[PDB]
């Protein structure tokens, strides 16, 4: 039993709310939040920023410091850092950004990264600004993430549409 509300199961392991990940980080305080993040960890936008804001920039201070470390993250891939005031941890995920030319086949190693964690709360990655088809991320989720996925949908419309079609 864990404490995520509202969703509807849409697989074994696959659930989804209309919702704003923000508002649900912050009522949940899951062990792991996704970002959706760029392999700078610049987290101007879309998910990324509003979950950066919502930490007043603590998530982009830190950023900083693990990609001066480190260098940048591999687009598919993923690092684990703190979830500040949201969660235990945050697993930032760089999807493919079509809006840039990257190959969406790279959609799948991206959630993969998913696997790692028992537990997750999670957008739909490449969707929003990263310019994918949010239905094709669905599916990409369902038949790749083996673990517990709580799956948040910031758009009614989009949420309804996403329900309304999936096989
Ligand atoms: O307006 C739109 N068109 N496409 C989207 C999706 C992609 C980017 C944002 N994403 C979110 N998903 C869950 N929570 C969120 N909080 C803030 C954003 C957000 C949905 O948003």
């Amino acid at each position: 039993v864990n404490s995520f509300s509202g969703y509807l199961k849409l697989t074994d392991n696959v659930y989804i709310k209309n919702a704003d990940i923000v508002e649900e980080a912050k009522k949940v305080k899951p062990t792991v939040v996704v970002n959706a993040a760029n392999v700078y960890l610049k987290h101007g936008g879309g998910v990324a920023g509003a979950l950066n804001k919502a930490t007043n920039n603590a998530m982009q201070v830190e950023s900083d410091d693990y990609i001066a470390t480190n260098g940048p993250l591999k687009v598919g891939g993923s690092c684990v850092l703190s979830g500040h005031n949201l969660a235990k941890h945050c697993l930032h995920v760089v999807g493919p950004n079509v809006n840039k030319g990257e190959d969406i086949q790279l959609l799948k190693s991206a959630y993969e990264n998913f696997n790692q964690h028992e537990v997750l709360l999670a957008p739909l990655l490449s969707a929003g600004i990263f310019g994918a088809d949010p239905i094709h991320s669905l599916r990409v989720c369902v038949d790749t993430v083996r673990t517990n996925v709580y799956l948040a949908v910031f758009d009614k419309n989009l949420y309804d549409k996403l329900v309304s079609s999936f096989l």
